[PDB]
């Protein structure tokens, strides 16, 4: 039977699912690790013990314990990101969509979900792998990993809560794919890991980490890169945040063991309820528990690894969306709201920049402000709203990614860069947010091919070429079929726009602003 | 007789001069101070003792001792600025052009020549007052003052070389105009002082200095203002430069008196020959001996005076030219030369910015560089040449003037701002220099009305309206006759272009760059 697969871990039984009036097989909720519960909370993951019998893999698994978004109760725009399954610490599962009839040795794609390292689920409707698996004939895998404190509480030096275990969860799922995807007809020597935002920063982290490199072939990073200012912290900051967490729960703080034992006695929601209280600054785009530069998963600082070429050398395809910062200003900067045009006053502009560059002294805040202010028209509310949007996006997503791509390309084997700027005709968010962080995912997963979601025909056509670009690149290391998406080179620095109009090639994506964020501002904060 | 005038200092006899086929009277070379020679070198000026008999004022006087420009032997472009009379320390004279028949009580204009405080002459062909005096019916006065070390060597605390004596020379001539211009038919209650570059910074200095305020009614400043970074130094830097001068002449340096006596024994050319050796940095747009913030002529720092309104409150008309920095890059930055297009390499760009902002640390040089570099096209030689031109102009002339005008307007009684951007059809300098520092003077003095200088008809028409704007403003405090040159207000900040096309009004002249030079960069250099 087509729905039965025997793996090294045991037999698994899937289900047949309809797709664009055809069908494919899906093996949902396959365990790849022991449940990280009880005494295992905060611990490195453990491989799933093989099982006898047949594992029912016909339905989605639980989602990991996480902070649930309540800013807009019932609004689809935000609920589309919330867990759509029961939450549980027992959540280390993966899902596989397999073309029918079962391939023999085809291209494999593994998706790593985003969510600021504090949230996320592999079961979201926007991550439904059937459309892509079906249309491009690829074996599509979505893994899961512990988020928030469960995945990233870091007490460096302790073996009970070393930090980075959520990255180790991802690595375990990648190991499982490597060892078993052949039984589902996937070629383990041709697996592309792709992810968006924290998922994309994760993909870059596996590119850097010696212990992850051998487990995949190529990578795609969407609106995220390993060096993002919000994607990692030092072991000292990690420790300070773990201790502050314990301090919020009235924990004994005398030794690592006393703190960890207390945190392990608390119910999941107890940690989630005080998680946000540990940030060091009033800020936007900063999350409590994230990866730590520990000298293990990351042997040295991310910058020294990037500079010395200490990373997996292969082909990469990555890019950003036009209005990366809007999602974040809506949620936390004064003057912005879901139902107004959010024209921003000069005062709110300034408290907006302060929130965006939390770690900056005054000279630094002035530098940012001057750089983004049109002084011939300083009281223009649209200009102040769009300027903050750019500040947030350039600093947190775009410039860090442009710095990664320029460092990577020096040693890599091929880079393809895109700028996604199509505003979906059916976007439920206000127009002022533009082409929002996370909204290229739906085109990557092919949602525009299902008529009921009522997208336009050109949006469907757009989705199909992005899907074919991603799959052709996973299969060959080149998105083009033998108009061309040119290779990004350290000399030419070319990239393409991704939208419904005829492909247009450009160069040096946001260089002016990125020289300010990658070279000037850091020098300024280091001197003063 | 029309050419005979009896003043409080004695009888003076002028000469009749032809102008645009008519005639006016000129009284050239009238002494207003005792010759500042011998033991008076470096000393405050002394009033000219009255003389009996008649003073022959039919020919131009000597020019003060100065560094003579030899960069382009015989090239009219540079020779037009050089002394065209014998140089001598006996040079404190003034010239008057008087309408014929002699007016009874008409508008008076006194011109203060520029020359970086180290050079200049009232007798240059571009300063010929006959055209203006004749066309607008004004009594036009050009004064003179000691430049270089003779006018500005400063050993604060000493009464023998206190500094600022060149400013005191100007003040003495203004005092003489005040006391005697009525005899030439000028109205001493309606005198406008106007000057260009160091002359314009001087005009601003008389506006600030308590001891000069009462001697004039209104002011016009051309491409210069008192707070220019090159127009004044501290008493300590002044002293250090005077001592270094003495050190270049093998002077005894044990006490002020020993140093001053030695400097007074040297022939004029001996001081001029080593004058440039005392600058503290390798720089462009910096001159050795300039005014000193001494607590006397300038009671407190220029900025605190500007901020507190400690200055003469009246109407002012001022402005700048489009390409203020080119003259200076030609003379001293690598990559620039008179006979090539001077496309500048990225390396020369950078040594150009270093030369332009001499007092800046590295962080500061990087700030300037980032601010003026188009990173999508960093190797564009035209862009690098024009960028340096702007840097030099914005930092040394334009932004300082915009800072003065905004501080002044808060307390003044009326401001008119212009941006002069007409490139003369007969300019002998290369095209790459654009609308050069000093080249609006010829239009202010009406040279385009004499056909032999072969200007175009629209350039003549341009000269006539600038001449009438300047004179109507000197006469009334408003350049407009009752299309309008609007008043510059702290709210609207309006200004006009001055060229051969229909008047166009704009606002916030170079605000973007001037916020960088007047607010950001100073804060940066103060922090780091
Ligand atoms: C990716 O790597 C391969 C080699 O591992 C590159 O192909 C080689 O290109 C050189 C030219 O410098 C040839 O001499 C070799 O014979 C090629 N090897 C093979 C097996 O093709 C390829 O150019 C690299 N791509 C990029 C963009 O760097
Ligand atoms: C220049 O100063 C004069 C006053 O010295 C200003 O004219 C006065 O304007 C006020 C209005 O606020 C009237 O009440 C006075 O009666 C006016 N005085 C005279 C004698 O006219 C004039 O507005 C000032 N100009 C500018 C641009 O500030
Ligand atoms: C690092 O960026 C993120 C930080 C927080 C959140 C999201 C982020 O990226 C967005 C897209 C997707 O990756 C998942 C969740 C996001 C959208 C929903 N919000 C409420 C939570
Ligand atoms: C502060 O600016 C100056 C510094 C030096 C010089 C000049 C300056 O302004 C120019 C215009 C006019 O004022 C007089 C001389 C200038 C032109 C001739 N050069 C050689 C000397
Ligand atoms: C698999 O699990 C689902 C969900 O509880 C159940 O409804 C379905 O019938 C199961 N199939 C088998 C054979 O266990
Ligand atoms: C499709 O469009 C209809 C028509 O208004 C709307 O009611 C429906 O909610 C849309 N469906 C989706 C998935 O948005
Ligand atoms: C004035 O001086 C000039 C220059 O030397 C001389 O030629 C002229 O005749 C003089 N006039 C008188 C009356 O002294
Ligand atoms: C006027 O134009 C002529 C014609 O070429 C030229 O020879 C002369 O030098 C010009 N005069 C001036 C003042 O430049």
């Amino acid at each position: 039977s087509e729905l039965l697969v025997n793996t090294k871990s045991g037999k698994v039984m899937g289900t047949r699912v309809p797709v664009l009036s055809s069908h494919i097989s899906a093996f949902l909720g396959i365990p790849f690790a022991e449940p990280p519960v009880g005494n295992m909370r905060f611990r490195r993951p453990e491989p799933k013990k093989p099982w006898s019998g047949v594992w029912n893999a016909s339905t989605y698994p639980n989602n990991c314990q996480q902070y649930v978004d309540e800013q807009f109760p019932g609004f689809s725009g935000s609920e589309m990101w919330n867990p759509n399954r029961e939450m549980s610490e027992d959540c280390l599962y993966l899902n596989i969509w397999v073309p029918s009839p079962r391939p023999k040795s085809t291209t494999v794609m593994v998706w790593i979900y985003g969510g600021g390292f504090y949230s996320g689920s592999s079961t979201l409707d926007v991550y439904n792998g059937k459309y892509l698996a079906y249309t491009e004939e690829v074996v599509l895998v979505s893994l899961s990993y512990r988020v928030g404190a469960f995945g990233f509480l870091a007490l460096h030096g302790s073996q009970e809560a070393p930090g980075n275990v959520g990255l180790l969860d991802q690595r375990m799922a990648l190991q499982w794919v490597h060892d078993n995807i052949q039984f589902f007809g996937g070629d383990p020597k041709t697996v592309t890991i792709f992810g968006e935002s924290a998922g994309g920063a994760s993909v870059g982290m596996h590119i850097l980490s010696p212990g992850s490199r051998d487990l995949f072939r190529r990578a795609i990073l969407q609106s995220g890169s390993p060096n993002c200012p919000w994607a990692s912290v030092s072991v000292a900051e990690g420790r300070r945040r773990a201790v502050e967490l314990g301090r919020n729960l009235n924990c004994n703080l005398n030794s690592d063991e006393e703190l960890i034992h207390c945190l392990r006695e608390k119910k999941p929601q107890e940690l989630i309820d005080v998680e946000w209280n540990v940030l060091p600054f009033d800020s936007i785009f900063r999350f409590s528990f994230v990866p730590v530069i520990d000298g293990e998963f990351f042997p040295t600082s991310l910058e020294s690894m990037l500079n010395s070429g200490n990373f997996k050398k292969t082909q990469i395809l990555l890019g950003v969306n036009k209005d990366e910062g809007s999602f974040f200003l809506l949620y936390g900067a004064p003057g912005f709201s879901k139902d107004s045009e959010s024209k921003i006053s000069r005062e709110d502009f300034m408290s907006g920049v302060k929130l965006s560059v939390p770690h900056a002294n005054d000279l630094g805040l002035d530098a940012v402000t001057l750089q983004y202010t049109d002084w011939m028209d300083d009281n223009n509310g649209i200009k102040n709203r769009d300027g903050l949007d750019d500040i947030v996006g350039d600093h947190n997503v775009i410039c860090p990614l442009m710095h990664f791509v320029n460092k990577y390309t020096k040693f890599g084997n091929g880079t393809y860069l895109y700028f996604f700027n199509h505003r979906a005709s059916n976007l439920v968010w206000p127009e002022w947010m533009g082409v929002i962080h996370g909204y290229e995912i739906e085109f990557v997963f092919g949602l525009p091919l299902v008529k009921e979601l009522n997208y336009t025909a050109e949006e469907e056509a757009l989705s199909r070429r992005i899907m074919h670009y991603w799959a052709t690149f996973a299969k060959t290391g080149n998105p083009n079929e033998p108009s061309k998406w040119p290779l990004f080179t350290t000399k030419e620095q070319k990239f393409i726009d991704l939208n419904t109009e005829p492909m247009k090639v450009h160069q040096r994506l946001r260089v002016q602003m990125c020289v300010f964020w990658n070279q000037f501002l850091p020098k300024l904060l280091n001197a003063t």
